[PDB]
């Protein structure tokens, strides 16, 4: 089997991006945040507190002939960013692109924090980092591809982000007109429950690559590219008028520049992250400062090649018995 689905940013900054994801029967389609940093497949629905609710498209399960009732099954989840949500759990037919897992546990929210609640365009996300990170109790439940990868042509699913437009999830197989050249892979490390992997290096601009061991994780759900201090100033320098700034929450930058690219290492290829991607607008409605792409994962304890990175190569996501990574250019 396979699947093949479009993904779309959700705004016109590239902050997150939404899948179309078919559960139960008839068919009720949530548009989620496939997120390779976690391992919850959870989503608005009709048991969602109803202040909570604003815009969102909501999974119903009683309204789903396949659904099933978890008993006694809870979730909660905290992320990275500050905000959280938790509820009762169902066993239900999901579908991606095409591709379908019967008995896939889908995570029905009955509380969430306010910026989900504020984001009408997320609908629930869908983890696939490892299962061992899932977050179900007292019964721990598996990823959807962890559920589909026995059924896969290959054990492996590919995310092709766009800049600032659609791009594409696959399952099952690589597209081999998504990249240029080859596909470089290196090797992942699970303990952590994440695609974690080990950059062989830097360079800003047109200048020198810095040959330096960044351990640090694959992560679709995290907008941003998070880097160790010494290597995010290293980028900043080179923006005049760039500094790092307390009350907004990382460095910002003259809206007038022009940003340098970034260059990280995957083994000895390299993948270049043009200039414009690491802009974010605006920090405030009308303001002349913009925020930065590229912030400092000193007060994170991870380093995190987020959206910023991910969107700048094709990136297979090998699930083999021992998983590893593979980025080409694009
Ligand atoms: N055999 C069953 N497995 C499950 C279930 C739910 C409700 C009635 C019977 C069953
Ligand atoms: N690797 C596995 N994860 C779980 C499971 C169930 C049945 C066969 C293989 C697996
Ligand atoms: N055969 C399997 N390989 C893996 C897995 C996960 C969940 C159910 C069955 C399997
Ligand atoms: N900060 C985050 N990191 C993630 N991987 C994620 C997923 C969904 C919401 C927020 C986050
Ligand atoms: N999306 C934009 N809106 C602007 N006013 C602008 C200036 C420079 C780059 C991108 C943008
Ligand atoms: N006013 C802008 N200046 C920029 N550099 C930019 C980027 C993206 C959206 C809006 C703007
Ligand atoms: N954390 C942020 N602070 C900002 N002013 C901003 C703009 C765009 C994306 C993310 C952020």
């Amino acid at each position: 089997s396979t699947g093949s689905a479009t993904t779309t940013p959700i705004d016109s900054l590239d902050d997150a991006y939404i899948t179309p994801v078919q559960i139960g029967t008839p068919a009720q389609t949530l548009n989620l945040d496939f997120d390779t940093g976690s391992s919850d497949l959870w989503v608005f629905s009709s048991e969602t507190t109803a202040s909570e609710v604003d815009g969102q498209t909501i999974y119903t399960p009683s309204k789903s002939t396949t659904a099933k009732l978890l008993s006694g099954a809870t979730w909660s989840i905290s992320y990275g960013d500050g905000s959280s949500s938790s509820g009762d759990v169902y066993t239900d037919t999901v579908s991606v692109g095409g591709l379908t897992v019967t008995g896939q546990a889908v995570e029905s929210a009955k509380k969430v924090s306010s910026s989900f609640t504020e984001d009408s365009t997320i609908d629930g996300l869908l983890g696939l980092a490892f299962s061992t990170l899932n977050t179900v109790s007292p019964t721990q439940q598996k990823t959807f591809f962890d559920n589909a990868k026995a059924s896969l042509d290959s054990p492996v699913f590919t995310a092709d982000l766009g800049y600032h437009a659609p791009g594409t999830y696959n399952f099952g197989f690589i597209d081999t007109t998504a990249y240029t050249g080859s596909i470089t892979y290196t090797a992942v490390s699970t303990k952590q429950g994440f695609w974690e992997w080990t950059s062989t290096g830097y360079a800003v601009g047109s200048g020198t690559f810095k040959s330096t061991s960044i351990d640090g994780i694959a992560d679709t759900g995290t907008t941003l590219l998070y880097l160790p201090a010494t290597v995010v100033s290293a980028y900043w320098a080179q923006v005049s008028g760039a500094k790092s700034s307390s009350s907004v929450g990382g460095y910002v930058f003259p809206c007038s520049a022009t940003l340098p690219s970034f260059t990280f290492g995957v083994g000895s290829a390299r993948i270049v992250i043009p200039g414009d991607y690491i802009d974010f607008g605006p920090i405030s409605t009308g303001s002349s400062s913009c925020f930065g792409g590229i912030q400092s994962s000193a007060g994170i304890g991870i380093n995190i090649f987020g959206d910023v990175a991910l969107k700048a190569a094709f990136v297979v996501f090998n699930g083999a018995t021992t998983p590893t990574l593979g980025f080409a250019s694009k």
